[PDB]
Order: structure tokens, then C-alpha cells, then sequence
């Protein structure tokens, strides 16, 4: 059980679509990461040589999902900005070597505040780390060294503040659904 979420991207004729099994974290999404072979990625490589080198480097490294906690994560700003449906604010789209096309939509929503891969990528590239889940003792999570991975009560998540994990999941899934931007998957 997960949700597909569809973002609008400024100066781009298509939409961006992500899949996540953690919609409860959605208010902590601070950027999007697309696979180097994603249509958005090449449309931006058109006016970007750095991206052209990266996409080529990537077309070489057949990265394996299972070898990923081992490989050096690498990525490049696509220049495109996506609009967070609930928040309305702008979030960078990056192209990353750890996102593949073969399985999924080829784009992931990232919450560095609460996914370890997301934290490590955002640390390296000075991307924003937003806390949205509270520590088990009900305090603010310590995000100075690593991501808080635990499931828990949302804060700093606007209307979804105070919901435990299973409530958050549904409340955010239902919102994005009713907004015609999200879709549950069995
Ligand atoms: C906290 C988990 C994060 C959001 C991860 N990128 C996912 O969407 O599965």
C-alpha cells in the first residue's frame, strides 16, 4: 500500500509523478530526485552541459538497487522547480544516480528529515532538511547528525499536525486524492 503523487513543474509541459509508501512524511519533502534517463532530466540537459556529463557517466554505471548503500551518491540540479501541492512552495528537482527508471516512475519525493538516503544526499548538496515527525519521547528530532527514521506523530506539517502515523498516512493520502493529485495503490 502506497500513493502516487503528481507534481506540477514550472516551465515544463509534462507533470512529475512520484511513488511513496510514506505519504505521512509528505510535508517534509524538500526536493524531488529524478532518474538520469527521465524525460525531465534530458529536457534540462538541453541547456546544461554539466547534466550531459552526469547523464553519460550514469548511462555507464549500471547501478544496482542492492549495491546502493555502498555506492557514492551523486546528482546535479536540473534547474527545474516543482510545486508542492499541499504547501504551494517551490522545491528543486535534482537528477540523482540512485533513482532508476526500470522500476517505479523514475522519480522519488525526498524527505531528508526522515529517510537516511535522502538525508545523506541533501547533506552533501546543501539541500533543505525539514523535520515533520516527532521523537518517540514527544520531543523535536535531533537532525544534526542523521535522519529520524522512526514512524510517529507529525508536527510542522500544517493541518496534519498531531496525527499519529496511521492517521497521517490516510489524512495526507485522502487530501491528495480529493485534490486529484494523488492515488492510492493496493
Ligand atoms: C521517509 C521516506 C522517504 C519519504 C522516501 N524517499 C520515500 O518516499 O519512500
Amino acid at each position: 500500500e502506497g500513493v502516487e503523487i503528481t507534481f506540477n513543474v514550472n516551465d515544463y509541459d509534462n507533470t512529475l509523478t512520484v511513488y511513496t509508501t510514506r505519504p505521512d512524511t509528505f510535508m517534509g519533502c524538500t526536493y524531488l530526485a529524478v532518474a538520469a534517463g527521465h524525460p525531465l532530466a534530458q529536457k534540462a540537459a538541453e541547456n546544461n552541459p554539466e547534466l550531459a556529463a552526469f547523464i553519460d557517466e550514469c548511462r555507464n554505471t549500471k547501478v544496482a538497487e542492492a549495491e546502493m548503500a555502498t555506492m557514492e551518491k551523486k546528482g546535479v540540479d536540473t534547474g527545474f522547480k516543482a510545486v508542492h501541492p499541499l504547501t504551494g512552495e517551490e522545491i528543486p528537482v535534482w537528477a540523482a544516480n540512485f533513482v532508476l527508471m526500470e522500476y517505479g516512475t523514475g522519480a522519488v519525493m525526498a524527505v531528508p528529515g526522515h529517510d537516511q538516503r535522502d538525508y545523506e544526499f541533501a547533506s552533501k548538496y546543501g539541500l533543505n532538511i525539514k523535520p515533520v515527525i516527532l521523537a518517540a519521547d514527544g520531543s523535536e528530532p535531533d537532525l544534526s547528525q542523521q535522519a529520524l527514521t522512526e514512524k510517529g506523530v507529525l508536527f510542522n506539517s500544517g493541518e496534519f499536525n498531531g496525527l499519529d502515523h496511521e492517521a497521517a498516512f490516510n489524512a495526507i493520502a485522502d487530501k491528495l486524492t480529493a485534490m486529484g493529485v494523488g492515488e492510492r495503490k493496493v
